[PDB]
């Protein structure tokens, strides 16, 4: 239509109010360039690795944006610093392509990213990006499936654009949005169910065989986080990748994975614990350690800590 | 860049249709066909920027009625089967679903149109009587999953082809050629939010799975919860696919003309089964249009480590 | 917002080929044509971002083999006819120019695909002799014009209809039916770069154009110098279109099996006259594949004006 | 590919080097929205007054750009002055969709824009746009035809980009482009030939009659100012709508059709008059003025001046 709100009239016009700079908004900018080519890769990823050119083309975007000084990738074993010409204040965190295995069988997969803001006076350094995913000043991912969405979380809330591929635009779809209370899919990788600690297995079990005898809970696990979380934000449920013998830290990562979903789901209302600790507030000491994570609508989340701490 | 010999659906069946002998109407069956998985790929895509399942029905019939190449259309949305216009009328029964999982689109889940085509065997008047015809005698079935990419999946007698939708020149594009599931997988895809009513067959085939008896590692589990989702990534990876018998569902909650045989055709002449846990869908002979059944498709090994299970239990 | 009764061109054709018992098998041909059409606008569209008339050529050819329906193609790339392979053999002689103009592209003009289909009428082995029917004998002839919009307008014995590519769901949507010129116009196009060498008749015209004896108002020019561009603006809004015979080019510039001769028929069964200034364009009997013709076309009283004038100089 | 220049990572870093704001970054980016939505609009305007959409469209997203404060349009009467709260220091004269007539007939068309800059310090008027072509800061066309190509030329040259519509993004293809000395090719409605002053049937006739007994010109005119523009700069030759009896002021528009074109071709190294005047150089009374405009490679338009004034 005639006035379509872009994700970049939204992001200028809130960046505006913060009397700011300017580089928020060309962050987000070139992280979209980014967005739209990955999406046309993957929409024809059959007809003629690609975690790499991902990585490349994100790199790139961000590093020409004139807005950011530390990038943390999955992909990369050190943090990059940018080059002083190209220099801002934001540290960004990402995993380009989530869930790449994925992409054989079709299933949405996604790119993760959170951006903090380089506090200190010093040399730019990984230190600036060892920060709690509580001091993110926004944070989201774009999913890759039968639309390309991309969901933004900043401090005024959560919002959701959908990308128009006529005119290469992301236009705003849903404002605000807040999650249900209390929902009715909890999500998990059942097949490590010997692996489970005993609160996990406990409520596994009340949710398949309700003690009040009311509706049982149906499962979903597409296997693809994004795919889960975008799940459990917009229809409401519980979505859990804890520790087990096979994993006692977690899989997933802290900084480029839990702490981005679990800052989006905080926004909406939801909570996110790695069923001792609040994701958001761990302290990272490395930039690729891994996190328990059990996100979603806050009556289950917190009927799972119940469970943890019955269990003390 | 730019192909000069790309090899498109259309041209394919030419060349299986054509050594054949064969109606080449089949072809055009088809290719009216992807012009309405290409119009519902695009809708859906825009979807939350634009009722869809019902717009997608209409799209179908209307488009397999101009092919010539139909006389009876059965669909998850209609009632009795529709009989096509004699002018229009050519020797196809189409059994189709043109938006199985529609709910899910809220949730970006990939979801997607299943079709099962029958011949007429008779010299009559059609009449929905035409559809009720065993599995075994489908002529072609696939799907069209509209996920990250919109691929079209196509089995006919000599085996399964995947095409991808290339975007730019709007033409689905052949990938996999002649496929086959691996034998045994280490996935298994069931809803267990209703573990409570399964069948005994099913739960101890589900714990054998988590807490392998014979000390493998347990089989992941996996579940979409759109159909076509779930069934293409069991014939990609592997793996067993479950929707069985509970009480809430009992006879199976997945319709067998248009959902349930459509992918039993797919996956069996991709080398794997499909059974109802006492025989074959390929098998059952249909009584109502919209008759339901329960369905275990997936490798060949896993789906008979449930049947000598099944069979324990009788 | 999506339509459920889309008019496709193959659901078209479709529409005329089947009422009249026919082929079919031109339906599989213009199919094929479509898929390098599409191709070859989609190849333009990024073309600064990426010859194109070769590897046009050759996508041409290679769908125009696989459709099973001709047995001799005439290029403007290509000296001898290609005689289709028995194996794929049908009755059409398809004669065609990939992509005229293709000079143009770097200055983004509009340039196009034309083509004629001839039915072959004999029983012996096919030739290049099959292809050198006179233009009364084409069963269906338009083209392809890649421009603003990606436009095909073809044209068979009942009349004209114009396509437009809808680019998201990749089909030719029908947007005129049975297209007729305007009796007369105001619109004359010729390139007067070649003043000099112009044969008298035209030279009396052109100045009866510009400085009009009956005080009228002068025709206004235009000149696309892109066949396609200029015969679809002389189709739609009228006028006359003009490459005579000069003395650069003695036999016209325009050849007449794959250019000439589409054209004429599609303007011919628009209700406009194609005259090379003594004969038809269509009744020439063609002895060279690329033989060369002079062509004016255009609306029937100025195609006139300009014969009255031709009559008077010999 | 992974580094893809894109028009943002153009003008953004271009902006860099004047120590600037932002807003002519913010403006083009905006243009572009309006740019890609048309186009995909006229590619597909036969499927299912477009004037207006497109205006509606551009005024919208320059006023949420927040970087003009005048804005003239073809289709408009009076200026638009940009509320306070979104004002910004540039004017832009623009027509949304020139040609327009001709899109029945698929005849190439585009939408032409020249931006000056506000330089007055009292409330945003008609008078800031009244300034002689000669002080445009940017200027360009974007061109509807096979392709999506928006050609801009800034102070540092003229540069050419083409719409990629996988990616909806306007990828650098030709840089620094400069026209031919000479060339082979003239423009112009014939079909005036009785209406043209002696200078100009002069000019006609030694293309067509070459004095030295040479190659005659070639004659082109598409009939879509753009098409033939856009064709005189990347080929040479010599583009003609003068003055005639039916129109002695000329008929294309002085501030939206003429100034643009002009600055394009001379920053390209062409020249462009009136046959009097350089085009640049006048100083508008009217918003809506038009103007004589002969126009492309240099040696064809000063063999046409000689023959201007040699008839003085
Ligand atoms: O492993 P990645 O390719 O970095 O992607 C992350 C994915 O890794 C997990 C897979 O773990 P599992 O198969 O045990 O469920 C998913 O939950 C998640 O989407
Ligand atoms: O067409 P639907 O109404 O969605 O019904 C079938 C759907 O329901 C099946 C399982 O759903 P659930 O586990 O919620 O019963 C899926 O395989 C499929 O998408
Ligand atoms: O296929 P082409 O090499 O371009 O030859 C034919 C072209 O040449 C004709 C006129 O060109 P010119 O006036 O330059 O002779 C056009 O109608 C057409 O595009
Ligand atoms: O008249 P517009 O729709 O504003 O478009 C401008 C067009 O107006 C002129 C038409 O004039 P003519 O037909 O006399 O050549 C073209 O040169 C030019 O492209
Ligand atoms: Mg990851
Ligand atoms: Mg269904
Ligand atoms: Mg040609
Ligand atoms: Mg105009």
């Amino acid at each position: 239509d005639t006035n379509i709100v872009t994700l970049t009239r939204f992001v200028m016009e809130q960046g505006r109010k913060a009397r700011g700079t300017g580089e928020m908004t060309q962050l987000l900018n070139s992280l979209c360039t980014a967005v739209k080519a990955i999406s046309t890769a993957v929409r024809k990823a059959g007809i003629a690795k690609l975690d790499v050119l991902s990585n490349d083309l994100v790199i790139n975007v961000l590093k020409s944006s004139f807005a950011t000084c530390v990038l943390v990738t999955e992909e990369d074993k050190n943090a990059i610093i940018v080059e002083p010409e190209k220099r801002g204040k934001y540290v960004v965190c990402f995993d380009p392509l989530d869930g790449s295995s994925n992409i054989d069988c079709l299933v949405s997969i996604g790119t993760i990213f959170g951006i903090y803001r380089k506090n200190s006076t010093d040399e730019p350094s990984e230190k600036d990006a060892l920060q709690p995913g509580r001091n993110l000043v926004a944070a989201g991912y774009a999913l890759y499936g039968s639309a390309t969405m991309l969901v933004l979380a900043m401090v005024n809330g959560v919002n959701c654009f959908m990308l128009d591929p006529a005119i290469g635009e992301f236009i705003l779809v849903d404002r605000n949005v807040k999650i249900k209370k209390k929902g009715s899919i909890y999500s998990i990788n059942e097949g490590y169910a010997k692996e489970f600690d005993p609160a996990i297995t406990e409520y596994i079990q009340r949710k398949k065989f309700p003690p009040d005898n009311s509706a049982p809970y149906g499962a979903r696990y597409v296997g693809s986080m994004v795919a889960d979380v975008h799940r459990t934000l917009v229809y409401g449920g519980i979505f859990m990748y804890p520790a087990n013998k096979k994993s006692p830290k977690g899989k997933l990562r802290l900084l480029y994975e839990c702490n981005p979903m679990a800052y989006v789901m905080e926004k909406a209302g939801g909570l996110a614990t790695t069923g001792k600790e609040a994701v958001l507030d761990i302290v990272p000491t490395d930039i690729h350690q891994r996190a328990p994570i059990i996100l979603g609508s806050p009556e289950d989340v917190t009927e799972l800590l119940e469970i943890y701490q019955k269990h003390a």
